[PDB]
């Protein structure tokens, strides 16, 4: 009835169009495949650092979907030590603005991120989404201070809203990602 082969891994290109906008060009590369449903794709795209969440095969926003023949370089972390600690634990991350004044968020550092090794996945109290940054780098750069059963497959209802539970943070178990309906945000929150 069909086989194709699997994107994880691989570098993607496609059109977007929603609503009555033009068709805009993306590129990305494709991070994970959500187990409890295979349909919906983490993907990060080239020159955003929020991981998105798709399903870049039933989407009929998606247009003219291609693999590159682009390889993700598969580097050496330059720290082991210090990236294994840091997993899990709670951060000051410091950030530039326009002006050049310098904000200071408070997120939590979640896991390695997948395919691409040497980021981090990361969220904020302020802006709970799914993040990714070379943290090490900007370890060294004196931007992030360190500070001292599974619901997956559940939906949960919010009222600001309903989504689905599609993972658990190993190294914080009550963490989950939440895939909420009509937004490609992975949320990031703690189900207690
Ligand atoms: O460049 C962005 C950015 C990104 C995405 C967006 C943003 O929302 N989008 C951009 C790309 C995404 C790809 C998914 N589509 C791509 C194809 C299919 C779906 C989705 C839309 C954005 N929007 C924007 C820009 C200008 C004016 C109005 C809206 C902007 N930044 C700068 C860095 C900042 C960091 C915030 N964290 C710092 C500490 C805690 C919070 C985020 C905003
Ligand atoms: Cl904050
Ligand atoms: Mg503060």
């Amino acid at each position: 009835h069909g086989s194709r082969r699997n994107i994880v891994g691989c570098r993607i290109q496609h059109g977007w169009k929603e609503g009555n906008g033009p068709v805009t060009q993306w590129k990305g590369t494709v991070l994970d495949q959500v187990p409890v449903n295979p349909s919906l794709y983490l993907i990060k795209y080239d020159g955003f650092d929020c991981v998105y969440g798709l399903e870049l095969n039933k989407d009929e926003r998606v247009s003219a979907l291609e693999v590159l023949p682009d390889r993700v370089a598969t580097s050496r972390i330059s720290d082991a030590h210090l990236a294994d600690t840091m997993i899990g634990k709670a951060v000051e991350h410091m950030f530039e603005t326009e002006d050049g004044s310098k904000d200071e968020w408070r997120g939590m550092v979640l896991a390695r991120a997948p395919v691409m090794n040497t980021w981090f996945y990361i969220t904020y109290e302020k802006d709970p989404v799914l993040y990714m940054y070379q943290l090490l780098d900007d370890y060294k750069e004196g931007d992030l201070r360190i500070m001292p059963d599974s619901l997956v497959g559940k939906q949960v209802e919010y009222a600001k809203r309903t989504g689905m539970v599609i993972h658990q943070v190993e190294a914080k178990p009550s963490v989950y990602f939440i895939k909420f309906d009509d937004d490609f945000h992975i949320y990031v929150y703690d189900l207690v």
